[PDB]
């Protein structure tokens, strides 16, 4: 079944049997199912399960789902959870939590596809095969220079419409939409509304690409604002 | 400049000079710029410009932007506008307007990519090149049988991760999310929120694929509901 559907069925159970049924979920989509559950039950689960299981779930969550989870935790549980993260996930999680709580960066993930201006389209397709299964989305490719700075945002389909011998520099327009880490979540919503893109890149004040935010999470932000 | 940015600059002008500046827009993205302008000015423009210009703009708009425009028009202007549409666009526009005004189908577009279970991945890529520039999005591929019925929704990146000799039938799971034309716009929003997909397909009660709805238009629906 679809992870969102599995999560809905679990959410209908009383909490006590909900934990047993969740632990029956196969491990490949256990983290994805977990990401759809209520924050109070997510906290109960993190407090209750064994350390190895905590690490499996937390290390497999997306960085932005993990940040959203940690925002609702007491500080002590945040530290416990971070102590269960592997080195790379731990560094990512602490970087994201370092941003101001109102910043758009709190919603971002660093798992995006990076391409280079000197690459052929064929080389881009090879990179896409390399990282495609681990990234948040394959549908946007971020052209970055040697200084980590964002220079273009190329749609996946545009790459497919070009010939494989073409260089990325021949299909770039050097125009793109990006949101800075200074921008609040509320203000970032209007970028998404205006530009009608399913992901937007998040850059530092000097133009360095640090993550992407996706439209599904923006919809949650809109509903949170409108209830609050 | 970006069409949304051009539209914003135009929207800042007083209406009188706004029409002249808009008619200066190059024709390739004139319709896209038009789609971002206020409905009252869109109506003034349709009433004012020549028949050839009316046809160029209206025939180049997306079917769902056109339906949204027509929903705010007096009936007489709807008829005038439809009389300016080319045969294919006219049949599409009348089909969309035939649905109940509260139906999710009012938000849909028929410009999606259709693939077949018997095709190789290579053949799918050839189809994607064929239609890619005209469709609403290249990022979702709709597997349909000989009876026009929807059987799967394949992400573009998934197609890229497979080898070109593989048949579509070897990468389908026969599980998908679809919304029926019976469903209201309000109820359709929750499908988008739950399943976190940037497009969803719209099917008839017998399972025939008739269009797709995209998340950017759903965001507009959420804001319209929340103001209303
Ligand atoms: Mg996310
Ligand atoms: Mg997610
Ligand atoms: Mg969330
Ligand atoms: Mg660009
Ligand atoms: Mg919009
Ligand atoms: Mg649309
Ligand atoms: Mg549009
Ligand atoms: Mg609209
Ligand atoms: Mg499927
Ligand atoms: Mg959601």
């Amino acid at each position: 079944f679809n992870p969102a559907d599995i999560a809905e069925t679990l959410s209908e159970l009383h909490a006590d049997e909900r934990l047993l049924a969740f632990l029956k979920v196969p491990k490949e989509y256990k983290a994805e199912v977990f990401s759809h559950l209520d924050p109070d039950f997510q906290e109960e689960t993190i407090r209750s399960i064994g350390s190895d299981e905590v690490s499996e779930i937390l290390n497999a969550m997306t960085p932005d789902d993990r940040t959203a989870l940690f925002e609702d935790f007491p500080d002590e549980l945040i530290k416990y959870s971070i102590n269960h993260l592997n080195p790379q996930e731990r560094r990512i999680a602490l970087k994201l939590l370092g941003y101001d709580s109102d910043s758009i960066a709190r919603l971002m993930t660093p798992y995006y596809i990076q391409i280079r201006k000197e690459w052929t389209i064929k080389r881009c397709l090879q990179q896409i095969k390399k990282v495609g299964s681990k990234v948040e989305t394959m549908n946007y490719l971020y052209v970055v220079d040697e200084r980590n700075r964002l220079i273009d945002d190329i749609a996946l389909g545009s790459l497919l419409l070009a010939e494989e011998d073409t260089l990325v520099s021949e299909i770039t327009d050097n125009h793109f939409v990006a949101i800075t880490t200074t921008t609040s979540k509320e203000d970032a919503v209007q970028y998404f509304e205006k530009y009608d893109r399913a992901a937007l890149p998040i850059v530092t004040e000097s133009g360095v690409l640090v993550g992407i935010v996706t439209i599904d999470d923006i919809l949650d932000q809109i509903e949170q604002q409108n209830t609050e």
